[PDB]
């Protein structure tokens, strides 16, 4: 059966980014209690938040839940910050409350108006987002800049990843360059990791592979799955230093095990193909079966074709069109040839 | 002339249920004054409650690290006691490594009296954990136990990842006559999502005897509340008459919702709709406006379309940039002819 080996191999880029939005990449990461609650009815807008918080939290009663937020509202009339940010994301997410864009964007621009940078990126990311506050990349830009000159690491990553891979910000490859460093040096490895593939793909700064090559093995160094990968390229194609097709596979079977889906499914094609390593069809069934799991259109085609035939794996042919037509959907066109083929 | 090579390229047939390619695992996952000194009493006396409301309030309140040190003594003074809040927020405390160091055993230890005594939407919380492996050692086994504990007491949300996880998942083992019962179970709560997949089992007989009125039922009542993927499923049995007679008519308002809810497949027929100008009149501009709305939502074959359209100047003006940028995008996931219009212009 080789069949299987004669299909035409995909060459990728020595950096893989991340075909994900960098917007929602972003936005993914007793007697007592009667002596507080006379202490914030009298003007302690600390008792007032914390109190108030912890009823709404600890009730699942609807009146009893009003009656705490209440004590957060007085906090936050007070300017309370966390009161302001907690009445804030009550407003964003319609929690126990009514959802009011206006009334969200007033109490989390306060918050953000005088808080840490976190709640600063926090509203930033949720202004280019149009959810819970009115949409405003402008405001947007602003909150998040600002965030990240205050030296928050997370925000210098937003500000650099908007300006370079983002189809909502307007496009500036200099001006993310000066952000991905600002965190790059602070120890982020996506922040490393990217910077280096402006360093090799020549945006926004000079083309230098002695560059790219020391951002991108800082974050390797990390165990950073797509720096890693990066480093099985740059080692493959001899990028900053020279060939070595056995140091490559080092770095894709740690990126492969690290679970990136590309470098699992490129380890399966490495053993299919025994050239840089002994042929194992079990283990490369196995490399296909862990990518094709989390999505790898690839993977779920090679495999569908061993379960087909029984390569590495017994004969299974439900097993092998489940995997076929998953990978069909996904755009694959030979996989549907082949699912034409079986009845 | 040039719309002949793009109208000869084949559609992308589909299934009449179109169910999600994410594992349902990961999808289930997305889913001190005078007060202070009278409340410390009561936490030194043996009221683990105030013990965890002064505990708590102290890690979450305070700066100095002294205070945070003290706080978490209450939790676990409480936590011991048995305080079901205690036991969950300190097993969170080891599961995320916050103040402590992480200890997936000791969340472990923790998490699970916490969902041993605690709600449903504590149980499958744990449950899924379990599955992923994150802050709890991995076990499938212990996995399902929790979920199908929270199912058990009338959870919904249990309900449909005990169903998804019965029939759609590869972590997880396959039951068909499983995974019918407990979408069944969430489906009688009004679970759009249940419904849909519980008309997909009776539709393709699994897990039951394969019925086109059941399936038609079911997802007739989730459709009805503006589900996506039901619409779609209701666009499909209209136009094939699956459980109904053949309606082209009633077939494109489904369609139609369908693609402006949304939805990436439905949003790519409503562009081979405008462009076959067969069922409705030819509109290119418009056809190109639905493959672009679904191009951007991985559909490979409006990225070949859209594609082609933005190199031969169809419905848009010519832009090879744009027409290269979407072909290697749709030839990235597999498409062959998108391949090869890309050889074609160098």
């Amino acid at each position: 059966l080789d069949a299987l080996l004669a299909m035409p191999v995909k060459e990728t880029k020595v950096f893989v980014e991340s075909n994900e939005e960098p917007l929602f990449v972003m936005l993914k990461s007793g007697a007592w209690m009667q002596q507080l609650r006379h202490q914030a009815d009298q003007g302690d807008a600390k008792s007032a938040f914390w109190l108030g918080r912890f009823t709404v939290e600890d009730s699942r009663d609807g009146k009893t839940i009003d009656e705490g937020i209440r004590l957060i509202r007085r906090s936050a009339e007070g300017g309370f910050v966390r009161a302001q940010l907690y009445l804030g994301t009550l407003y964003a997410n319609g929690t126990h409350v009514k959802a009011d864009p206006h009334e969200a964007e007033k109490w989390l621009s306060r918050a953000a108006g005088q808080g840490s940078p976190m709640v600063q990126l926090y509203l930033g990311l949720m202004y280019g987002h149009g959810k819970g506050v009115p949409r405003d990349l402008n405001k947007s830009l602003f909150w998040v800049e600002k965030a990240a000159d205050r030296g928050l690491p997370h925000a210098q990553l937003a500000r650099g990843l908007f300006a370079s891979f983002s189809h909502y910000y307007p496009r500036d490859d200099e001006k993310a360059v000066l952000y991905l460093t600002k965190a790059a040096k602070q120890g982020m490895p996506m922040a490393q990791f990217y910077l280096a593939l402006m360093y090799q793909r020549g945006r926004g700064v000079e083309q230098s592979n002695e560059q790219a090559l020391h951002w991108n093995m800082l974050a390797a160094e990390q165990g950073y799955p797509d720096a890693e990968y990066a480093m099985s390229r740059m080692a493959e194609l001899g990028i900053g230093v020279t060939a070595d097709k056995a140091w490559s596979m080092m770095w894709l079977d740690r990126a492969a095990h690290h679970g990136m889906p590309l470098a699992q499914y490129l380890m399966g094609m490495a053993y299919l193909e025994g050239k840089s390593v002994p042929q194992d069809l079990p283990v490369a069934a196995a490399w296909f079966y862990k990518a094709a799991m989390q999505g790898n259109a690839d993977a779920q085609l090679r495999l569908g074709y061993m379960y087909a035939r029984g390569i590495g794996v017994p004969v299974d042919k439900p097993k092998a069109v489940a995997w076929l037509e998953k990978a069909a959907s996904a755009g694959n066109t030979v996989a549907g040839q082949w699912l034409k083929q079986l009845d």
